[PDB]
């Protein structure tokens, strides 16, 4: 048996479902544990995803570039939920979900037959600022991918929408 570009396109959708709501959960819970009501959106610092805007390896290429960017940052995601705790590198998040996402994506293109390099920074232990706005732009990166997705299973497995 070879798997049906149905069952790739299904596999990579519920990993990318299940990344967006990780970075949607994520952000929440930051937000209500951290963020006080006068300070709610302070952070309103562009995310990855409003670079390119809106079939295609294009689409799947983007998706790619996407969940890369974010397969560092993403095992300090819990660091951020403590006070004074560092990551232990204990074993790579659930979160290396990306990981498998990953390489989900480069399978589907493989299937379907770069000059600026961009990187987010790491999060932090000002810093309450930076690791609220880091956690806005995983949640509009992944909502992304998951449109993208969305858009390549459409239009390349007939039914599927």
């Amino acid at each position: 048996q070879t798997v049906p570009l149905s069952r790739l396109f299904d596999h990579a959708m519920l990993q990318a479902h299940r990344a967006h709501q990780l970075a949607i959960d994520t952000y929440q819970e930051f937000e209500e544990t951290y963020i006080p009501k006068d300070q709610k959106y302070s952070f309103l610092s562009f995310c990855f995803s409003d670079s390119i805007p809106t079939s295609n390896l294009e689409l799947l290429r983007i998706s790619l570039l996407l969940i890369e960017s974010w397969l560092e940052p993403v095992r300090f995601l819990r660091s951020m939920f403590a006070n004074n705790l560092v990551y232990d590198t204990s074993d790579s998040d659930d979160y290396h979900l990306l990981k498998d996402l990953e390489e989900g994506i480069q399978t589907l293109m493989g299937r379907l037959e770069q000059i600026l390099k961009q990187t987010y920074s790491k999060f932090d232990t000002d810093a309450l600022l930076k690791n609220y706005g880091l956690l806005y732009c995983f949640r509009k990166d992944m909502d992304k991918v998951e449109t993208f997705l969305r858009m390549v299973q459409c239009r390349s497995v007939e039914g599927s929408c």
